């Protein structure tokens, strides 16, 4: 599953349709970014330029134009064809065939974007530019909106309004197409296959790093070259570190290893937590919090549904943590009283869900305290955690297990879709999947 | 094998030593680098950085104060260890346990570094700083220097001169200790195994980023987390990329594929070049222009040694790739005259060898035309390659092909040591590794 | 004549009723700036922070804020009171004093603005703001705008149009007030006053400068203590020069004097151009340059009037000029046709009229060509000139000659008032207010 | 008097001497600085870049190449003659002009200084350059090091030390040649003639900037265009404010006035104070605090030679002020337990004496507390000053009463000359001298 050349027009179109008559929407690519010296990372194409061109490569500024109310067209420039470059280092689109290639009007090379831009931006009444994205764009869109304001005895004129349109197309990216949804579950499918994997190597006296290896070639051989985001591999009182990825010690017998990973199919995130018992058998103590935390996850795909909100499944799950917390002597007290107080908070102290899609932590408006009522279309994790820090003052046998379990899922008219139930996560389940590899 | 406490304060004494009395020489950590929105790429420490502290956090400083001939110092500006900061992103090494961690003197938080660096530099004669490094350093030690000069009723005054430490410490770099060389036979190693393994899973139908997958995946079990540089697989015109990243195509029975693949061990790169078949077997055409790059690469480890230069070899080379082009009717005339007219260039359009260290294409001076006299301790690849384009000139059978062979070495009082000779090159042992892996 | 407290007010209404409800408009008062090292040049405040405020510090910035259609209201930031530094560099309006003195509604501390600017704009639909006039307002401007928009934690959100108030605000300074024309007629009156104090001191043998002196001391005795733009005094050969402002040499026996200056009352300028005779005299080939440049002038004054267009009156100043130089053998050929090529250009090179205002030329569109189309309340300079170069290819009695006569003038609904006829223009006046003051 | 185009060659030459061997130089111009709008402030030449050259053009920059210990060489980077730009704003020297006009062996146009500056530093061991005094100076330079950093592959090499000259060129200019103390004589001259003018024409009613007024004719008429400070005429209160320039109030009879004003004549400053009843008469208290300040002027004036400081000096002076305090009651107390104390601050509150030179208050060290030790050819005001504020609690018949007393001196053999003591300063005499124009 993919995005194609016409759902890219798509998107293109329907900015163009919220756009004021006479103006021009400006979407720049990301720069190159160094990591050493001259060596440079593998290139990530800005998630907003890619969502309306699906085009890889750097030095690429797409003009949307819409002159007046039935008239528009869209403008790109891009890298020129170059022998020399080319055969350094890659081959390039160029200018003749790019039109038919991404379907836009026309193409320019981007070592004339100074010369052209203002000459597009002439007489129109509005330009739409992310001040603040890119400080190469910012000095091209300011200079020649300056040539223009400078030009009145070249009878140049600038827009005198600028509009910010992230959050116009934050909103689309919020609601995804059946397509994206497509990419989406095969991302959730390719990380799941990866988590499956770890939980099947997994063995005492491997490094952490060795599962992240694990997991990125199972990523990469299904075509998802790169992770969403730096895997996290955290045994024992690592798993208390929520963005843990030095993912440098020996995994113990004895310790659980939580493993937060997720690959980047076609643009597009997956994101899967699992916890798991390094030797294959949860002590009664981790399965004590394990059940916490799998509780909280079940009930709220139980509850993700349109009408509802992250604000109010979450309110479930602090319940639920709470109760279970209680029962085990880890908080003291009156429930009711426990919730009022946040008296989770030392344990649970993120979110239970982000949105997902081009970006791992996607774009979109989630409303105050992430009240937002839920549409079909959204995409978001669910990803419960109960952390208990060596230190804590609590039962000594509870101290330094840190679990998360998390899923990716769509919400549909009729409930969500689980995008990543294809990886096990009941703790018996778990256990049969370790017990069966451990014995090959 | 690695670089040690020890090691790194040998070279900050080292430094010190070459340092003009009442100085100091500030040293700046790399900055994080976004990948998208609020994701970051890996951290990569700076190169020059870690040489002199092993330490891989952001915002960090190191400043050597070399008071006078006899007395001086070393401060550390750091991250302050901070209890929410840490469980969310992973520990840090804070001011109390640093001095003992990285053998410096003194630790301080880095976000006091506008308040005290002024203070440190307050009545030198000499500031050491690599100007227009990093933005964010220029802009500290300008600021600290504009507080000094402005501040005269306070009796401060700044250091009048400001030398660019790279020079000093790029010649540090050239020439490795007999632990770095350690390091970087354990990097060659590793790359070593690497491509070995891709060349016995490579089958026809898998695909360029298949084979990445395999290197990534071994170079991670070594603990080489990461690559030195991004990995080339280059298949049928591809191979005619010197830099192919995109990894893109499915791999044609018949096709040679070229692959340039590094990894990255305790901050040293290996990077080694192997092309072979992707079926198993050379073609005719395939092997005739596959003898004369491996003959250019056996000659020039015959020839490199304390006293010749990477131009001399490169000589050599050139008279190699002549004479069989010259015998193939690629290139047709007097061998003489060819080189002469440096005929050779549309096939071999790159250099011979680079410096290899804690960059890829590592610091160093190299001479006019990389002429500068080798001696003990400069590590340097050796990488001839010949590249026939699709729409060369030449008999229709050569068409397409891209092949190079590369191996990293050290200059030895001796010769060299071949540091990536553990994964063949000899046509007739390719064929018969993959003919082994192919039965199996 | 000034300018009242009560009608900064209404101009700030007025630009309130022009608004968005839901929106604020910033407007920055002008940076210090440096003469040498620590000594700044005067203070000028930037023209259109003092057309809404008439105040006359640095670092201060007017916020209005329309909160809806019927409620808005005006925040100042401005320096706060400080017994050293007022002891040191004078006194400061302060926050307690400002809301009554300036008549707006509240006053915070410039040293707050950024703590301050982002919770106005918080939750508004629209800024304000030129951007690009300052680098420090963009500076303060973008740092609100980032904090609101990476501040949705805390239930933050950024405006996402920013519309240039320039435009608007230039259009408003375009049509003068009764009360700014009566200080644009005070200002006409100084700044005759002045050019007659020149003609009357001027003799051989003084230098340029001189007559600069006169000027200057004549405009400080009316209470204009600065010039509009710095006084032109070009002498023989210096009066092709147009901005001449070296005003070096020495003024010689036989040389006409253009002198163009002008003086800046309560914030607006004046500008006259009076070119005579260093002895008193014309000589006959002055004179019939002279009477080309006046008769272009007082026709000009004849057809100034609403409904005309500077481009309409131009075209009849290029006749006069042409037939003229014709007539002196200047020009050669058919006046239609000579007219046709803009052969006047050589030695009419720049335009008859620019708008005047609080600054000299002042804001507003001409449209295309000047074309636009005269109203009451547009105020004007009218400066035809002559410069016939000294290698000139003309009757050499004509070379060497630069001539400009610029009077200013408001539109009324009558036609025009001119409001610098207080000084002489007509040569035979000329002549006998010199000659009378050369007998005493 | 003038500095001369030899002398400016003797300062290059003596900086060249200074200079290490295998280094180049850059001085640059001042920036234009826009006043408001499209206008310009007159323009105001960097004063080390005057001091080299006496060049008055921005865009230019002098280049002294030191090649090694006996071959050195100049070139210009300046403004091309552009025919078009010269008639509209005045005329440029070139390239061709510029060797001989200036004594430099070569001149280059200022826009191909990007292009022919990195071509100059190619090579060489330091450069010397003020880093931080101009932006566009820094990009200019730092632009050129990068090049040449980058461009080993070109053959290019940066120096990689680089040194203020500040330092070096500030401690030239401490040090006065007989020409520029014949240049401030006749500054000192111009100034006295100003401030005489001032006693003779200040009557109660006329406004404080009447008085600028006739400051700046008088300058203007011997040659002294602009003033080197801002004018200060703080009357009655007003002059309790160092640095007062608002110069708007009017003038009242039972005041004193304090006028501190110096013209710039050839680049060089003068500065004088001179208090004096707007009546023509001293009031009992105003010549009691005045008697005070005199003493320590004239006390300063027998004091000041090789061999002492401004710190020494500065000692005496308080004693003064302290005695004189204690007998009207202004301070209680014993007078060395008050200077103990610095009783006097409160009243005396700023420095006795500053450098003077090509800035009013010039470049050069002072030591630590301004302790450094005179020598022949300094040059530097003497200003000794008391204000009692009007809410000061002190006899009521001294508040508001602000008074100074400021002349310039050069430190010679034998002692000091004053430039200044053709302005007349006993209290007997400055009523005589106003007694006798009131009766005019
Ligand atoms: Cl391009
Ligand atoms: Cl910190
Ligand atoms: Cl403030
Ligand atoms: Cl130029
Ligand atoms: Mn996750
Ligand atoms: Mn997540
Ligand atoms: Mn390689
Ligand atoms: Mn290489
Ligand atoms: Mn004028
Ligand atoms: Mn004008
Ligand atoms: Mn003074
Ligand atoms: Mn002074």
């Amino acid at each position: 599953s993919e995005i194609s050349r016409q759902e890219f027009q798509r998107r293109r179109q329907a900015l163009v349709e919220q756009m004021q008559p006479g103006s021009a929407a400006l979407i720049f690519a990301a720069p190159e970014v160094t990591r050493s010296a001259d060596s440079e990372y593998p290139y990530r194409q800005n998630s907003d330029f890619w969502y309306f061109t699906g085009f890889n490569e750097p030095e690429a500024v797409l003009v949307l134009i819409k002159s007046d109310d039935t008239h528009n067209h869209s403008v790109l420039f891009n890298r020129v064809r170059d022998l020399t470059a080319e055969i350094w280092f890659g081959r390039r689109l160029g200018q003749d065939a790019a039109p038919e290639k991404l379907g836009v009007d026309r193409a320019l090379a981007f070592s004339e974007i100074n010369q052209q831009l203002y000459q597009l931006l002439n007489g129109l009444d509005v330009v739409y530019h992310a001040q603040g994205e890119y400080a190469y764009a910012d000095v091209i869109v300011n200079s020649a909106l300056e040539k223009l304001r400078k030009g009145s005895r070249q009878n140049l004129t600038a827009p005198a309004t600028m509009i910010d349109w992230r959050p116009v197309v934050h909103e689309m990216r919020l609601f995804k197409s059946p397509e994206e949804i497509a990419v989406l579950r095969r991302a959730g499918e390719i990380t799941a296959m990866a988590h499956t994997r770890a939980m099947e190597k997994c063995r005492p006296g491997m490094f952490e790093y060795h599962l992240e290896g694990e997991i990125h070639h199972e990523f990469n051989r299904h075509g998802a070259r790169y992770p969403s985001y730096n895997t996290i591999v955290g045994s024992g009182e690592n798993g208390c570190i929520l963005h843990y990825t030095e993912n440098e010690c020996e995994m113990r017998d004895g310790d659980l290893v939580l493993i937060d990973a997720g690959c980047e199919y076609k643009g597009y995130a997956g994101d899967i937590t699992r916890t798991f018992p390094v030797n294959g058998k949860f002590t009664q103590a981790q399965r004590e919090i394990y059940d916490i935390v799998l509780e909280s996850l079940e009930t709220s795909l139980r509850l993700y549904r349109p009408g509802t909100s992250i604000l109010e499944v979450t309110g479930e799950v602090v319940r639920i943590m709470v109760s279970g917390l209680v029962k085990l002597g880890i908080l003291k007290g009156d429930v009711d009283e426990l919730i009022a107080q946040n008296a989770h908070r030392p344990f649970f102290m993120h979110g239970l869900s982000h949105w997902l899609g081009l970006d791992v932590h996607d774009v979109g408006v989630y409303g105050q305290d992430r009240s937002r009522i839920l549409e079909p279309g959204m995409v978001l994790t669910v990803a419960p955690g109960l952390y208990i820090a060596p230190d804590a003052e609590v039962p000594e046998q509870y101290r330094g297990i840190g679990i998360r379990i998390e899923d990716d899922i769509v919400i549909t008219e009729t409930g969500n879709e689980n995008l990543t139930a294809s990886v096990v996560k009941k703790p018996e389940e778990i256990e049969a999947l370790m017990v069966a590899a451990r014995k090959q």
